[PDB]
């Protein structure tokens, strides 16, 4: 449920984790 945007080598990856 937690939409987390993580910067992965410049790329902004928004993934929902629980």
């Amino acid at each position: 449920g937690v939409a987390r945007c993580v910067a992965r080598r410049g790329v902004a990856r928004c993934v929902a984790r629980r």
